């Protein structure tokens, strides 16, 4: 089982009570989100979805960044290891699909050594899956409003863009 060892947070209110190393290696608090709609997801440069994903990420992200939309990125090699390479080489990734929106260092999002956020965000009310709360594969996303709480979340069948309707009620 999938288990927060300061338990302690199990109540923890908001996204912005936790903090993620930038893909630089730069502690980031999360709290700098405090005010924005944020998408949070786990990418992978070898997946089968890995071109609709970033191509219609770096889009809603080109559109709506000046209505106040953020989107988190965490690599992760959970899913097929399909996120091998390094923080030095996932970046330069992301840069050849001219990403503007910030990108994290690797991290697991299940399992034990789970980054404590995503262990967090799939036991919210709105964050739970369908069968248990585990990422079932890459490019799953949970949108975030203004106060850090998880509103919807969507799973790696849905392409970005789909969430591009629900963005109003937030901003
Ligand atoms: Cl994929």
């Amino acid at each position: 089982t999938e288990n927060l060892y300061f338990q302690s947070m199990r109540c923890a209110r908001s996204m912005h009570e936790f903090s993620a190393k930038d893909i630089d290696g730069h502690m980031v608090n999360l709290d700098k989100y405090r005010g924005f709609v944020c998408i949070v997801t786990n990418v992978a440069s070898q997946g089968g979805k890995t071109e609709v994903n970033y191509t219609q990420l770096v889009d809603l992200h080109a559109r709506y960044a000046e209505c106040g939309l953020r989107i988190l990125a965490f690599p992760c090699n959970q899913f097929g290891k399909q996120e091998p390479g390094s923080n030095e080489e996932i970046k330069e990734f992301a840069a050849g699909y001219n990403v503007k929106f910030d990108m994290f260092s690797k991290i697991c999002v299940n399992g034990d050594d789970a980054h404590p956020l995503w262990k967090w965000m799939k036991i919210q009310p709105k964050g739970k899956g369908i069968l248990g709360n585990a990422i079932k594969w890459n490019f799953t996303k949970f949108l975030i409003d203004k106060n850090g709480c998880v509103v919807k979340r969507y799973g790696p069948m849905e392409e970005p863009l789909v969430i591009e309707k629900d963005l109003p009620h937030y901003f």
